[PDB]
C-alpha cells in the first residue's frame, strides 16, 4: 500500500503519486489500508451507491479492532450524519438542515456582514508598516463568530474549542495523544450542553438538545454537536487562506475581479477546486463487492477513501487543471462531496469567504505578502489543507 504521509507536507507531488495508480490506489491512512479513489466520475459513482457506506459499525467488519488503535478514530466512531447510512443518514441531517436553508443563509448575511466588517476594521486599526498573520486575525475568527452565533456558543466557551478542534485535523498525534483530544473535546462539549440546557436560547445547540430531552440519544446529541462545531472552526479557515494567498501571488486573478471578468463568488469555486481545505475525506465502505475500471475488485468491507483535491486536479476532468483560473467555464468540483452527504455547511462557507474577500480587499487594495520570499509551510495535516501562516502587509 502506498502510504500517505501523515505531516502533508507536499500534497501536490501526492496528488500526481497517487493519480499515477489510476482511477484507484490501495493506501495506507496512519495504519489503515483502504481504496483512495480519485477519479472524479467514479468517485461520484460511489457517492451515489446505494453499495457505498459510511457507517462503520454497520458496513466495516474491522471497525471493532480498528477503534482502539487508530489515531483517526474519531473520524469513523461517532454517532452522527457523518457516519450514517440511508434512511437513518436523511433522518439524522434533517434534524440540522433548516438552519442552513437558502433561506436562513440568506437572512444571515446582514450578521455575518457585520462580522467581516468588525475583524476588517480591527485590521484597519493595527500598527501600519508591521505585518499581519492573517490567518490568525481573519480566516480563524470569522468563521468561529459565525458558528458561534449559528450554534449559540456562549462568549466565555469559545476559546476553549480551539485547540481541540485543530487536534481533530492535526495527523500527526499517535493514538495516546488522539485520545486524550478526543476526550478533552467531549468534556467541554458536555460542559456546552450542560450550560445551554440550564439557559437555552433561539439557537441550533438548544434546537438539538431539545430533540434529546424529547429521537435523539446522548451519543447523537454531543456526536451531533461535535460535528457541527469542528465543522465551523476549521475548515473554512483554510478556504479564505487559500483564496487570500492565491489573489496574493497570481496578481492576474485579482485583475480579473476588478475588471469585473470574474466575481468573488468564481474566485472563491476556483479556490475550492485548486486548494480545497479537506484533501481526504475518511471514510466509506463497500457494502458488497464492487468492480472497478481496471477488473480489481473493492472487496465487501473494504475501506473508501475519498481523494477530493487529487480528483479536483484530474486531467480529464479540467483541462491544465494544475493552473488557478477564476474565469474556467466548467467550475465543477468535489471539495464539498457529492450526493446525500454533500456538505450541509456549503452555502454557509461559500457566504463567509466570498463575504471575507470583497471586505478584504476593498479595504485594503495594496494588501500584498510580508515576504514574497518567504516559505510558508503547510498546516501539518493529511487531511486539512492550509498554511500554518499567512504573513501580510496591510498598506
Ligand atoms: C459553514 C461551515 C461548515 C459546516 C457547518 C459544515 C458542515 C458539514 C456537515 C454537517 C457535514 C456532514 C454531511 C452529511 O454527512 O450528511 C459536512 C460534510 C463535509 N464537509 Fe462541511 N461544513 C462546513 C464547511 C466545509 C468546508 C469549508 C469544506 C471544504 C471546502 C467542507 C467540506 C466537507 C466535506 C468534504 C464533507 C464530506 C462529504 C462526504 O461525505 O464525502 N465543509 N460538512
Ligand atoms: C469531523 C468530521 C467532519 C468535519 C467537517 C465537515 N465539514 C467541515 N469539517 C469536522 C470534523
Amino acid at each position: 500500500a502506498l502510504v500517505l504521509d501523515p505531516t502533508g507536507a507536499d500534497h501536490h507531488t501526492e496528488h500526481r503519486t497517487l493519480r499515477e495508480g489510476g482511477p484507484a490506489t490501495w493506501v495506507d491512512v496512519l495504519g489503515v489500508q483502504a481504496w483512495s479513489v480519485s477519479d472524479p466520475v467514479l468517485l461520484k459513482q460511489l457517492l451515489t451507491s446505494s453499495d457505498v457506506s459510511k457507517d462503520a459499525r454497520a458496513h466495516w467488519p474491522a471497525f471493532g479492532e480498528v477503534v482502539g488503535t487508530w489515531p483517526l478514530a474519531l473520524w469513523v466512531a461517532v454517532e452522527n450524519m457523518f457516519t450514517a447510512y440511508g434512511p437513518n443518514h436523511r433522518k439524522l441531517r434533517r434534524l440540522v438542515a433548516p438552519a442552513f436553508s437558502a433561506r436562513r443563509v440568506d437572512a444571515m448575511r446582514p450578521a455575518v456582514e457585520a462580522m467581516v466588517t468588525g475583524l476588517v476594521d480591527r485590521l484597519a486599526e493595527l500598527p501600519a508598516g508591521e505585518p499581519v498573520d492573517l490567518r490568525q486575525e481573519l480566516a480563524y475568527p470569522l468563521p468561529i463568530a459565525v458558528i458561534g452565533h449559528l450554534m449559540g456558543v456562549p462568549q466565555d466557551r469559545r476559546d476553549g474549542f480551539r485547540a481541540l478542534v485543530d487536534g481533530v485535523f492535526d495527523t500527526t498525534l499517535d493514538q495516546a495523544e488522539a485520545q486524550a483530544n478526543t476526550a478533552r473535546l467531549y468534556e467541554v462539549l458536555d460542559q456546552l450542553i450542560a450550560a445551554k440546557r440550564a439557559t437555552p436560547g433561539d439557537d441550533m445547540t438548544s434546537l438539538l438538545i431539545a430533540a434529546r430531552d424529547d429521537r435523539l440519544s446522548p451519543e447523537e446529541l454531543r456526536d451531533t454537536l461535535l460535528l457541527m462545531i469542528s465543522a465551523g472552526y476549521e475548515t473554512t479557515v483554510n478556504v479564505i487562506d487559500q483564496a487570500v494567498h492565491t489573489l496574493l501571488t497570481r496578481p492576474d486573478q485579482l485583475a480579473l475581479v476588478r475588471k469585473g471578468e470574474v466575481t468573488w463568488a468564481d474566485v472563491v469555486e476556483e479556490t475550492l477546486r485548486h486548494e480545497p481545505a479537506v484533501k481526504h475525506l475518511p471514510l466509506r465502505y463497500a457494502v458488497t463487492d464492487i468492480a472497478l475500471p481496471d477488473g480489481r475488485t473493492i472487496a465487501r468491507g473494504e475501506p473508501i477513501l475519498a481523494s477530493y483535491a487529487a480528483a479536483n486536479r484530474h486531467p480529464d476532468w479540467h483541462e491544465d487543471a494544475d493552473t488557478f483560473d477564476a474565469t474556467r467555464t466548467v467550475k465543477e468540483h468535489l471539495a464539498f462531496g457529492h450526493g446525500v452527504h454533500f456538505c450541509l455547511g456549503a452555502p454557509l462557507a461559500r457566504m463567509e469567504v466570498t463575504l471575507a474577500l470583497e471586505s478584504l480587499f476593498g479595504r485594503f487594495p495594496d494588501l500584498r505578502l510580508a515576504d514574497p520570499a518567504e516559505e510558508l509551510p503547510p498546516v501539518p495535516s493529511l487531511i486539512s489543507n492550509g498554511h500554518q501562516r499567512l504573513p501580510v502587509l496591510l498598506h
